């Protein structure tokens, strides 16, 4: 009766840290733990769904006070379970130390506590219907989603650890051969380097390297706003023909705009569009030509699929941001991007950079020249690996970082540095 | 419970499923209608639906329901046909073989026709999905954010009956002392909390002097008006101004996006459109130009359920409020409706719905859809929560053969009774 019927009987939320190498970026440099928040949602029955997201303090702090007040709702009740975590969320507004996925508010910060429900809802409703989440939103258009080889300038390895087996990055011979262990691993067709870490003469030369060595290949470069309106109209000239998009190389709708209408490929932004309240702004100013869509912040694989037609319907292409993320995030990504017509650029992905470190069982999600196949099993298609769960959830306890501080990590080496915003 | 059958060895737990549609049966059914005027015309004697059903190889079947025009029916019928072997999850790859079938290019667009043939087979996949799970197609869109659907009395002016044929029970109404008579009896019936009124067929000045009467015999409640486009800008702008305070808004006074952004600048109350803004192309200009403040959305041509929900979040991020827009239609449709609208936070306003013109004629079991204070609760059973009544629906096929009725044309049927008669369009 009652306890048949698909409601929640708890929300078990579990903070994990992982290995993370230190890649360079414009708000400094990776730490050596990376931090995620692992949920999983049982139903009366039994059933499971997993969900997947931020680690940071403040973020688990909601995400543990929403988990804490699911007990007796629906699976199916998505607009209820949304308005609830508006509820727990209230007056708070969470925010980040880097800005990398732009400013804070309110309804972002209850989009990015109510995903993680979302994706472990969307896995139960999959297995209780015995189908993939990707006919939950309508069916694949596309049987495997192409994932971009993510390149970053980076350290040989962390102070008082051992160096990884990637080598140090920090010129175009080695973001090179970054690139030829990567594709030669994964399959990659799309390359992605991210800069606003060395000047953008630098950063360019990079980039024709890596055209050089991989004719035919798109690629694109992510300064994360680090540069002037006047750089990056001059680099975006100078790039003509060899780039498929610049993403955010300026702060701010109005400098992206300006910079848009002077260069040759079209603008990509995580930064200046992250919220629905900013598509109004986007439209009327015409900053970009593609946005990148997380489903970790835009609030899950529906709404992030409802961004999708309004996108398309306004001329504006998709493609998909990433973080330093697991299996269960990846399993939701390409679900979603395998679903929606409109996401039609290879997506973002770390996978190479975790080195195999993950808390599902493997053989679910596999590369095969450079796209992920959607998985089989009914919901997400993947499952927990409990041991490997406690494992992360130790190296939690003991890791001694609660929040990504990127800038304050770099500053502990240099006091004078800050995120880069508008600087070259 | 699934009884050892398609679950893994001594579980509850489902496999990788397959659900095929297995055959698509269309059927053209008439039922009768009323008098009704509107700026186009008076309504035909008889109104034209068509019934889908979508049969899975698993003996599911859900029901979709659409226009009855000859045109479109018979597009209906040559994309039924097409279907058989696609899964009912594949909404994509169904919505791609009905683009195949009706000559479009979705990779001029004639999105607006794919998206009116895809309508009815959408609602159908739904239903059979919402069987599949065991739950109201509701819970497939979100789960519902209210336990009924609150919908509006929508009065007409009409005659007392057609021409050579037995009068009706509503009786004429053709002033407003008889707008009013009609809205008593609309309200007694089923306890409408709100109304609207189908304008564009007296002069304006009588038509607010309808309104003002229905606002002094039912104090509270919130008053439309829709002139179908019947009036110039200018009419509009002055009827406006004059009925500040007394209407919730004022849909379709004048034709075109253009005319309509003029009006809307200059009137105080929103403006409402199901006219010059029904598709996705239009999308753009509405917010460019702000032709109105709320649309009605209809999941007979804007797509079906989920492409109806998706463009809601569009206008809902753009600052457009929604309502739902309805033709004469049957109890499927109004039970996709009613799973829509409940399901749809961002669809505040009461919706519309003919059903009291069709005077209880279905074509579905009893039972399920019933008026409670002016709203419909959503129904129970997984699915739309209607079943067919295969008796009725054979007697609604008879009289659809036997009609002399083919193609909606209200316009048309006037002129058969005055020939100098046209569609009113920017005229009052």
């Amino acid at each position: 009766l009652y306890f048949q019927s698909m409601l929640i009987r708890e929300v078990r939320v579990t903070p994990v840290a992982f290995r993370d190498p230190p890649l360079l970026n414009a708000a400094g440099v990776h730490q050596p733990w990376a931090l995620r928040t692992i949920v999983e949602v049982v139903t009366d029955e039994g059933i499971t769904g997993l969900g997947e997201t931020y680690g940071d303090l403040a973020h688990l702090e909601q995400v543990r006070a929403a988990a804490a007040r699911l007990p007796g709702l629906d699976v199916y009740a998505l607009h209820r379970i949304y308005r609830r975590v508006a509820d727990v969320v209230g007056a708070n507004i969470v925010t980040d130390m880097h800005g990398l996925t732009g400013s804070s508010s309110r309804v972002k910060t209850v989009d990015r506590v109510f995903a993680a429900f979302e994706v472990a809802c969307l896995d139960i409703q999959g297995k209780a219907a015995g189908r993939p989440v990707a006919d939950l939103l309508g069916g694949k258009v596309r049987d495997a989603v192409p994932y971009s080889a993510y390149l970053f300038y980076k350290w040989a390895g962390h102070p008082g650890k051992p160096e990884d087996r990637f080598g140090p990055a920090l010129d175009p011979d080695g973001i090179v051969a970054q690139a030829r262990l990567l594709i030669g691993e994964y399959g990659f067709r799309s390359i992605k380097l991210k800069g606003g870490v060395f000047p953008p003469e630098q950063e360019a030369e990079a980039i024709q390297a890596l055209r050089d060595a991989f004719p035919g290949l798109p690629l694109r470069l992510d300064p994360n706003a680090a540069w002037t309106v006047e750089t990056s109209i001059r680099v975006g000239r100078a790039l003509d023909g060899v780039l498929e998009y610049l993403e955010d190389p300026t702060p701010g709708i109005d400098g992206m705009a300006r910079v848009a209408a002077e260069v040759p490929m079209p603008l990509a932004t995580n930064m200046c569009v992250v919220t629905p309240e900013h598509l109004p702004a986007a439209v009327e100013r015409r900053p970009i030509g593609v946005l990148l869509i997380d489903h970790h912040y835009w609030g899950g694989l529906v709404r992030s699929a409802h961004i999708a037609t309004l996108c398309a319907t306004f001329g504006i292409e998709l493609s998909m941001h990433s973080n330093s993320h697991l299996g269960i995030s990846l399993a939701a990504m390409t679900h979603l991007a395998a679903a929606t017509p409109a996401i039609t650029h290879a997506c973002d992905t770390h996978t190479p950079w975790q080195d195999g470190q993950d808390v599902v069982a493997p053989g679910a999600l596999r590369f095969v020249d450079g796209a992920v196949p959607v998985p089989d099993g009914p919901g997400l298609g993947v499952e927990l690996d409990r041991d490997a769960l406690a494992v992360m959830h130790e190296q939690y306890e003991r890791c001694g970082i609660r929040t990504r501080d990127d800038e304050g990590y770099m500053r502990s080496f240099d006091p004078s540095f800050s995120t880069r915003r508008g600087f070259w």
